[PDB]
């Protein structure tokens, strides 16, 4: 697809804690 748009989506994905039950 692209490569900044797919490495934003990899960090702000990743450092955002996801453990809370959304």
């Amino acid at each position: 697809l692209r490569l900044i748009h797919a490495v934003r989506g990899y960090w702000l994905t990743n450092k955002v804690p996801i453990k809370r039950p959304s």
